[PDB]
């Protein structure tokens, strides 16, 4: 759809952040959307970089792709510019074959929009414990 | 966390599906958990595979995979073979300095994108931004 | 332009139809932008791919293209059975001007809503 | 159909243009029939010409062509100085019906009056 | 951002010209966004070609190109060819860590020093400093 | 022309700035002029280096050339001497053919000096949005 200012309600581990998402323009290369934090330091922004797919000669199967970025800016012993320390990346690549009806697709988004709410992973990744 | 009934609810394009995910043990020569479908034909299960890393690697590697194959029987069979299989695959990768207020940023992040107008135009209608 | 929802209204033999079209993102390695139908399903999907070009001679190509679903004996997923396609290839020279540009296309545009292509068109007659 | 003066109306740009076609015969080498401008000097006539085929396939193709005059500096016969043209072929399975052939058409004939194709064409801005 | 007509106003030597840059899209091989002019001959266009760029590389380029090509008729013909073409180029370059002030200052000083009488000096007349 | 105390005013995003140039004389190895800033610490100076050329044996065609460049000094965790953390670079490159008229030459000038004034360029240099 037309990109906008996705505004991301109640996130966090407590569970009340908001995280406004501005719209910073397709890269005509290869096909790339961005969304990018209000923060006005273009170094130390949340990125959001979804990306749907076509089949080529080479796939021939739908890749939506989602990667979001979040670098923590931490400054150092004496300056003025903060610099990236960490960077916590994440990656989530569909893969819908060419016959996928739409309640086939509107499925796996909303199973995995629902196990990273479920307490089996958010022990997996808020505290790194494997699955035991 | 031990594995269970991960019981997730209110799932589909309507909203109103359950998927009742039983564990199917940790595979022991990769640290791969496992999840599956409670339906009892193992071809045709719903499969999750969460499985966090450590370094040998100098970063962590929190790994989600889900799985749906779908059932379509033939011009004349019993067994109902796997015709298309819907994947995915989440892997986040948080540095050994992160806090737990920045990996449970990232990952109620991603659970808000995937409910936002703009990814259930991008995945369930395959619309580019 | 930018790509957007065209929606192209009042098509068919009747003359009351609609036709939404979604963009569906420039494809990089040859130029070619898409357009698709919201039908969800995409083998059965019309197709429309507007391409421009550059040189020693212009080149805007549109193509569309229309599959037809029709389930089998006994299935679940409808196949393509036919496949209507289109294809026009404008062709400009380094000088030609906007209303040069501009009279070819409308010219194309009410040639195919005259009475001698929707003879030779939807009902295959010759000239 | 039978070829006749094919009065295309509300052309151009702005959209206030007329063009009468009148018919200009049958070739008997390829079955390509033919159309011209009324315009008395057979090197400057705006031409259209619609063919349609017969198989493995239907090939309806539709070509005009639009030579512009430019009088040289001092002589009596203008020259053709650019060559505007166009080309749509499609292609129709042998199973065809007639709304999903009358569909095609009436698509094309809607997507060179949107706003994608009066941008892309006109002006040739690509998507 | 979204490419519009631009309409730079109050150009020229004298200072009252005006210039209307339609949009000519964005290539997609390269990233590099176009203008021209309205001028209905498309090889005696004014274009102005910007592209901001991305670390592969590990510093921005907002990198402008004007270009103005000279039309003149030739000892009798009938379609003007490009005798003369005179170009230009801007390449800023800023670094991963540059804040909205420091860019914001290089492109209004270059924007203030080309309308200053050293180089209203240096570029309409090839004097050297 | 003369180097003279290029006093450049109305600069910066807000718009109220200014910005003195000092001459600092012109190379001989390769006719580069130069313009600093009055900011005494030489290793912290705005430098502007305008040049103009000659056709060569391999050229035949001008070449006016200004370079401006801005480092950002920041004291480290400890120090007395601010070092350079970033460096802001410009560069444009005319080139006018040997036939180039006066108003040929002084409406690329001028052109360029509104482009980076119109609100597709400070949004494509502020804010490094691309074209969209």
């Amino acid at each position: 759809a037309k990109l906008e200012t996705v505004t991301l309600g109640n996130i966090g581990k407590d569970g009340k952040q908001t995280l406004v998402l501005n719209p910073r323009g397709v890269n005509p290369t290869n096909g790339v959307a961005s969304l990018s934090q209000a923060g006005a330091v273009p170094a130390l922004e949340k990125r959001v970089t979804v990306s749907v797919s076509q089949p080529s000669r080479n796939r021939k199967n739908y890749k939506v792709q989602v990667k979001i970025q979040n670098p923590t800016a931490c400054t150092a012993n004496g300056s003025c510019d903060p610099s990236v320390t960490r960077q916590a990346y994440a990656d989530v690549t569909f893969s819908f074959t060419q016959y996928s009806t739409d309640e086939e697709r509107a499925f796996v988004r909303t199973e995995l929009a629902a196990l990273l709410a479920s307490p089996l992973l958010i022990d997996a990744i808020d505290q790194l414990n494997p699955a035991y």
